[PDB]
């Protein structure tokens, strides 16, 4: 048969990866953001409360 | 009794074919039949991703 004159041809776009939907960056505290422009370090203290005494 | 010359009658009109409702051609892509006008294969690529490094 024709072993040369019969072309194969090609898909002109490439399969993009299916790729899971990313949601965490939207859904956890970005409030810091501000102040952490500068720097590699954000020191974020919390009260100890008093004790009540009998 | 009439033994001969009583009628058979023939209905002059065939019975069709109960078939089942093909559904597929349908369903599945098509896009590919613009460039296979020709040949016997299409080849189809998709992207591998670039790695993130740290």
């Amino acid at each position: 048969a024709f072993n040369n004159f019969i072309p194969e041809l090609w898909s002109d776009m490439l399969l993009e990866e299916w790729t899971a939907q990313t949601v965490f960056a939207n859904l956890v505290n970005r409030e810091y953001e501000g102040i952490a422009s500068k720097g590699n370090v954000v020191h974020i203290a919390g009260v100890v409360a008093p004790t009540v005494k009998d």
